[PDB]
């Protein structure tokens, strides 16, 4: 009898690349069986028709049914690698601050405009020219505006007027594109944000990607904030450019992983003034194009299996060291 290690999300997700390379790692643990859930049986098939599981490996991105999963790992009770109840909190960018705020992890001043729908006019907003007002709050240009939900990836930066003006507005990006400049210097007018201070960088952005708590992959891309045109090298893939973590950072990694339950998890830091600010916690991502993440990456979750179920699997199992990279 087989430890099962089921993997229930999306099939965008359960068929990447990163995905197909650490699950057949995974399956090389001896006592280790991976079970794919199939995105028509999460979609379509109640949760008492999935296939069993001793672990879940489960995560949310777009179109995903997180409700389900939760009442799956209710009913199951399986060892769970990514808590699913924070993943509902991982949608909302104002749950995610407050979440950091709590850990004494550093962030950028910000301030959180919620907004009538049906009274857009009536929140607590003032705006001139070069700054704005958010609860009385002062932001001068620039600053950062992002829709409470992160899952809405359209966030603006407002350039002050010493420097043109306008703004930055970022996306998802679409082929050579991840930004593009708008000569409108106004805030949006629906919808909920949070207002942040611009952190000053070299103009690049370093994404972190955890494997628990002790383990961190670190590497830097330029940042979408003033040039949105995607750097690629002579294969096409986005240009990364090599980072290690200082021992602030790794404390940083350790928190965040654990605060969120996410075994596996990605998150970005902004290296602004001597320190590392916290600009968004994603949850569930892997490094794509490192062969050495995946199999450090695999060999970890392997190891955090066996660690777990070994013990009422009968199974021998002493626990091996594992770098931090
Ligand atoms: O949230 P991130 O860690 O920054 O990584 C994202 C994320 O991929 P993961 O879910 O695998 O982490 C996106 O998926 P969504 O958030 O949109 O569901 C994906 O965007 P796609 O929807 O276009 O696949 C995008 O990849 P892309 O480069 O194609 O925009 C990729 O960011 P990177 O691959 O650049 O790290
Ligand atoms: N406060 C800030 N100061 C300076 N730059 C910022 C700030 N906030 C975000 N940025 C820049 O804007 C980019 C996107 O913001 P972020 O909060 O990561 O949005 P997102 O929509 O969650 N992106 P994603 O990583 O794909 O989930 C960041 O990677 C930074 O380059
Ligand atoms: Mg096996
Ligand atoms: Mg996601
Ligand atoms: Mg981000
Ligand atoms: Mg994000």
């Amino acid at each position: 009898r087989q430890i099962v290690v089921g993997i229930c999300s999306m099939a965008k997700k359960s068929k990447s690349k990163p995905m197909k390379e650490i699950l057949e790692r995974i399956s090389l643990f001896k006592y280790i069986t991976v079970v794919v859930f199939e995105e028509e049986v999460i979609l379509n098939e109640p949760v008492e028709n999935w296939p069993l599981c001793d672990c879940l490996i489960s995560f949310h991105s777009k179109g995903f049914p997180l409700d389900k999963a939760v009442a799956y790992a209710k009913l199951r009770n399986p060892f769970v690698i990514n808590d699913l109840n924070m993943q509902y909190l991982i949608q909302d960018r104002r749950e995610v601050y407050s979440i950091l705020q709590a850990e004494g992890i550093l962030l950028p001043r910000y301030a959180i405009l919620n907004r009538d729908p049906n009274n857009p006019k009536e929140c607590n907003l003032i705006e001139g020219e070069d700054h704005v007002e958010v609860n009385g709050e002062v932001f001068q240009k620039p600053f950062v505006e992002k829709p409470v939900s992160a899952e809405d990836h359209n966030v603006y930066i407002y350039y002050p007027t010493s420097a043109g003006g306008g703004s930055q507005r970022l996306f998802r990006k679409i082929g050579s594109r991840s930004s593009v400049y708008s000569p409108e210097s106004n805030v949006r007018k629906t919808g909920s944000y949070i207002y942040e201070e611009f952190m000053p960088t070299d103009g690049t952005d370093v994404k972190v990607y955890t494997v628990g708590p002790d383990y961190a992959h670190a590497e830097a891309r330029k940042s979408p904030a003033l040039d949105g045109k995607v750097e690629r090298d002579s294969e096409g893939k986005e240009v990364r450019y090599p980072v290690i973590l200082n021992a602030r950072e790794k404390l940083i990694a350790w928190k965040v992983c654990l605060a969120f339950k996410q075994t596996v998890c990605g998150f970005d830091l902004l290296r602004a003034n001597g320190q590392s600010y916290v600009c968004d916690v994603n949850g569930f991502s892997f490094v794509k194009n490192s062969m050495k993440y995946y199999d450090d990456c695999a060999k970890i979750l392997g190891n955090i299996v066996m660690r777990e179920l070994a013990p009422q699997f009968h199974i021998p199992w002493s626990i091996p060291l594992e770098a931090e990279d």
